[PDB]
């Protein structure tokens, strides 16, 4: 059965609720972004209206084969009316096509659902400026102060400098980047740009990137692996075994691999700064783990919520344990007492 935190009260609406069959009373199903935990249960044979961004709609149509008659794409930063209720989609600063949703209830209640987001001070000058919000449905992935990590800009700088140094020392090195979903495209695009190369990949991954409305994308990516010295592979292949196997298929064009594994937060972030990071190495193969997060850090989350001053917060992540729920509730109270709302 559909849990309470996926339902919007006073409406016929659900958010990211496709894995419970037909939800009784649901007139419109919203999808915040094309990540598998959120779209789980959507397939070719789904027959109810789906509301989403244009990019999410392209992926539904082309990758999951949902019929076009059930896909309702909406523009960003624009007042739209769905089943007689005013809604606005906002960029979530997550993966391509990811949105937050504002619902203006007939009775005057205002609800913000963040989907998955990486909070940023630029959101304080969106359409949210001076907007009363009664309920906030919040991406609480990293709601604890131990969760620290650098800016995306800092992480990209490290990656670009590392790749450029390695290939300048050895022009016959190949660069490989792991992927298992959309998001984090800046990692491989920034590296390929500094190296003067297109990014090479499978037909399936090419299809996925062609749905994302990235400007000038045809100039940046290719299925011709032989023409490229930055390759994408599944994240599961980024290990010494999988990279040794990949190198053997490249026809003696390369004699070294430098590989990147984009992660979220990991335990090493407690101890070792991005500037000090080193790779794991075996022979002519090196692997860097880089913490490129598309979720709020604890401090980013805290600033956004203290600025917004919501009357009630409903977490949407880490909801399944009493320990997690208690910890989150204690921080929300702390934040409220500190800021005076
Ligand atoms: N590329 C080359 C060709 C002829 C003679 C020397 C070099 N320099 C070099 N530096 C490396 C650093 C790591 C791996 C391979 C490397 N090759
Ligand atoms: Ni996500």
């Amino acid at each position: 059965t559909c849990p309470f935190y996926k339902k919007i009260p006073g409406t016929g609406f659900t958010v990211d609720a496709f894995q419970y069959g037909v939800v009784e009373g649901c007139t419109a199903y919203f999808l915040t972004h094309f990540h598998s935990d959120h779209y789980a249960g959507l397939s070719k044979h789904f027959t109810f209206p789906v509301y989403c961004s244009e990019i999410t709609g392209n992926l539904l149509k082309n990758k999951l084969h949902v019929q076009e008659q059930y896909i309702h794409p909406l523009p960003l930063d624009t007042e739209c009316i769905v089943n007689g209720v005013k809604v606005v989609l906002l960029d979530a600063n997550h993966c391509p096509g990811a949105v937050m949703i504002l619902f203006y209830l007939p009775n005057g209640t205002v609800i913000l659902h963040t989907g998955d987001f990486r909070a940023d001070p630029s959101m304080e000058r969106s359409l949210l400026a001076d907007q009363k919000v009664h309920m906030l449905y919040l991406d609480t992935t990293y709601c604890s102060p131990e969760y620290t990590f650098p800016s995306q800009q800092e992480v990209i700088r490290f990656a670009i400098n590392t790749a450029f140094e390695a290939v300048t020392l050895n022009p016959h090195a190949l660069v490989v980047c792991g992927t298992y979903s959309i998001g984090k495209e800046k990692v491989f695009l920034a590296i390929a740009d500094v190296l003067g190369s297109k990014v090479g990949m499978s037909q399936e991954k090419y299809k996925t990137l062609q749905c994302l409305n990235i400007p000038e994308i045809n100039s940046l990516i290719t299925t011709d692996m032989c023409s490229s010295l930055v390759h994408l592979l599944p994240m599961m292949q980024i290990n010494f075994k999988g990279l040794q196997s990949h190198l053997k298929k490249c026809g003696g064009k390369y004699n070294q691999i430098l590989a990147f594994r984009p992660t979220g937060w990991t335990h090493s972030n407690k101890f070792t700064r991005i500037a000090d990071v080193i790779p794991q190495t075996k022979g002519n193969i090196s692997i860097y783990g880089i913490p490129y997060s598309e979720h709020s850090s604890y401090l980013e989350m805290k600033r956004f919520v203290q600025w917004l001053k919501p009357q009630k917060i409903i977490p949407t992540v880490n909801v399944g344990t009493w320990k997690s729920r208690s910890t989150m509730e204690k921080y929300f109270r702390e934040w409220k007492l500190e800021a005076g709302y």
